[PDB]
């Protein structure tokens, strides 16, 4: 076994001096740096520079590009439940069994959903045993795609980090047990998705890439509701459609701007599997401004949220102005619940922010439904906000 220790001492002699520094930095502080990896992106520009673990962060990132795996390759890692949107115990950490029922449970809420991973990770190339931390009862095993970066590292142990940047999907749950004790392994794949997270000038040169000749594929009808919309008209238009204008009031006029920007969106569906951000008001989740359950400093707010919202279908009769970039920005500056909605390959959609005017936008079409696979939570100075994990479903 001495073989596998002096390999991630050969590999550690791959990175640069300032990526060792990281590393060394990483071996002393995972649980914040890891924490930090997971959120950063969230944050506004000025922020994510200013934090005293941002240029870490991104050695550390470097790190474990230098060394890419040939073919794909599995791992082991333990993981809460929670993170998958079962928010209470497979079971207790001082017993050893799991029922029946729990495992039909966890199958039921993992089933048919896409769950978006992020963060600095440490995992293992082989089964835990008796001796290995093993601090829940739900044990990952993840199929990681060719060319994923895997970084093997000494501490008298050895790791391997990796750095999510994906969505998995958990194929077959299975019991096994270790040591007595019963745990469910899951059975996972990673989906790609494209994101740019914090980078909106990656995210920018892809959207104009992608959409600079989208405006010329426009009737002229098209374009000038397009055109409407984008200088101040959605008040009037969203208004409408969140009101059930076409029902109780009816206007004929914004009815056809309505046809001809849907009809815009679906001339040129978005190319790849693409991520977005939306910070979302309270109203477009039947809360108020003033509303004490928009309250997430307390924790019952949170349950609360996440017993109404996860696993159901969050339905928008409007448009739905998203950007390419997760930064805050200081129009949505107090907004306390970020949407992460994966945009299915073929979806309909656009990069507004290609015709010359204005930020980072790609607007979705009226009467969307997204799927909300998780949430989880973040402080934002003393504010919680939320990250909704959410997938644009046909």
């Amino acid at each position: 076994k001495e073989w596998e220790r002096k390999e991630a001492e050969r590999i550690e002699q791959k990175l640069e001096r300032s990526e060792k520094e990281a590393l060394e930095s990483y071996k002393k502080d995972s649980v914040e740096i890891s924490k930090y990896s997971q959120t950063r992106n969230y944050f506004y520009d000025y922020q994510i520079e200013a934090n005293s673990r941002e240029k870490e962060y991104k050695e550390l990132r470097n790190a474990i590009s230098k060394n890419k795996i040939d073919k794909p390759m599995y791992v082991y890692y333990f993981e809460s439940p929670e993170k998958f949107a079962f928010n209470k115990v497979i079971r207790t950490e001082n017993q050893n069994e799991i029922s029946l029922e729990k495992f039909n449970e966890f199958k039921e809420t993992i089933q048919n959903k896409l769950f978006k991973q992020d963060g600095f990770k440490d995992i293992s190339l082989y089964e835990p045993g008796k001796g290995d931390e093993k601090p829940t009862p739900l044990l990952m095993h993840l199929k990681l795609p060719r060319n994923t970066g895997m970084l093997p590292y000494t501490n008298n142990n050895v790791s391997t980090l990796i750095e999510q940047g994906y969505s998995i999907k958990i194929d077959k749950i299975v019991r096994i047990v270790i040591d007595g004790k019963h745990y469910i392994k899951a059975e996972a794949s990673v989906v790609s998705s494209l994101d740019f997270k914090d980078d909106v000038s990656k995210g920018d040169s892809w959207g104009k890439a992608n959409y600079n000749d989208w405006s010329n594929k426009l009737t002229p009808n098209e374009l000038a509701d397009v055109n409407d919309y984008m200088r101040g008209g959605y008040t009037a238009i969203n208004n409408y459609l969140i009101s059930n204008g076409p029902v109780n009031n009816p206007n004929p006029e914004l009815d056809s701007k309505i046809t001809n920007i849907e009809n815009a969106l679906k001339r040129e569906p978005i190319p790849t599997n693409l991520t977005v951000y939306r910070r979302s008001g309270p109203q477009e989740f039947g809360l108020t401004l003033t509303s004490p359950e928009y309250d997430f400093n307390k924790l019952e707010n949170i349950d609360a949220f996440k017993s109404k919202w996860e696993g159901q279908a969050l339905s928008y009769p409007n448009f739905i102005s998203t950007s390419i970039g997760s930064v805050n920005m200081s129009a949505f500056a107090k907004r306390k619940i970020v949407l992460r909605i994966t945009i299915p390959k073929g979806s309909p959609g656009a990069y507004l922010s290609a015709i010359p005017g204005y930020e980072y936008e790609v607007l979705l079409n009226h009467g969307s439904k997204f799927k909300i696979n998780k949430i989880d939570s973040y402080k934002d100075g003393t504010i919680t906000k939320l990250i909704v994990d959410a997938t644009l479903i046909p």
